[PDB]
């Protein structure tokens, strides 16, 4: 629409449909660090200036949930202390349009050291299918910006991120009389997470608290996305 930040939320978007959805568990260059049924998380190894920057990407297939539905819960702020774990406090500092706004937020300690906050645009987005034959795309993207009305606390270190939940619904419609249900759906997920902790911490202890955390949101954000959509009309 007309907001400031619709350039950097295209270039964004594009990013990661075109370099997040990549394959990666062939790939040499990251480690799959944590397997739970269909999850599975990975990392590749990064620092600059003794800085854990690790990204880190999780794919995962949850049954009876469309994409639609499972970025509708990430996105949604009304809904974020139902399934989030890590936050402190957080409070919307912006709505820029019916689909993104900017939050702030603040941290639990995750590790002993300061509390971390973190100031990003949420938006959510509908990447069309080419064919009818493909799945739509679902996408959150969660991207540090400033905000004139969130400087730095000085109690909090100021993390920085890049973040997408990118999801597909797959369909498999039953081969007679009955009708679609959850049964006959399945979404696939790629969740991406770039965080730059903002200061330094030992990296053994950064990598342990990312491979402890990432998957238990993950196994508990999806699985709230299932008890709140069981038994309800699906959204595609
Ligand atoms: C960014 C601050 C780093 C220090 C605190 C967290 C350190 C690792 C814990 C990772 C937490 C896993 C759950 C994240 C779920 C998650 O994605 N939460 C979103 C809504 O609260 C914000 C989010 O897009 C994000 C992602 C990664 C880190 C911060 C915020």
């Amino acid at each position: 629409g007309t907001h400031r930040f619709v350039q950097k939320v295209e270039e964004m978007v594009q990013n990661h449909m075109t370099y997040s959805l990549q394959d990666v568990g062939g790939d040499a260059n990251w480690q799959l660090v944590v397997e739970e049924g269909e999850m599975k998380v990975y990392r590749r190894e990064v620092e600059e200036n003794g800085i854990v920057l690790d990204p880190l990407k999780a794919t995962h297939a949850v049954k009876g949930v469309t994409g639609h539905e499972v970025c509708n819960y990430f996105w949604n702020v009304d809904v974020r202390n139902d399934w989030e774990t890590t936050i402190e406090n957080f409070h919307v500092v912006e709505t820029l349009a019916d689909n993104a706004i900017i939050i702030y937020q603040t941290h639990k300690r995750v590790w002993p050291a300061s509390q971390r906050d973190v100031l990003y645009l949420s938006v959510i987005r509908k990447i069309p299918a080419l064919t009818e034959n493909d799945p739509e795309t679902w996408i959150v993207c969660n991207f540090s910006v400033d905000h004139d009305s969130a400087p730095l606390n000085n109690r909090c270190v100021r993390a920085k991120i890049n973040v997408a939940m990118i999801c597909q619904t797959l369909v498999s419609p039953p081969e007679g009389n009955q009708e679609i249900s959850r049964d006959n759906i399945l979404c696939k997920i790629t969740y991406v997470a770039n965080v730059n902790p903002g200061g330094w911490a030992p990296a053994s202890v950064l990598r342990a608290v990312a491979k402890r955390e990432y998957p238990k949101f993950l196994k508990r954000f999806t699985s709230y996305v299932q008890e709140k959509t069981a038994g309800k009309p699906i959204l595609f």
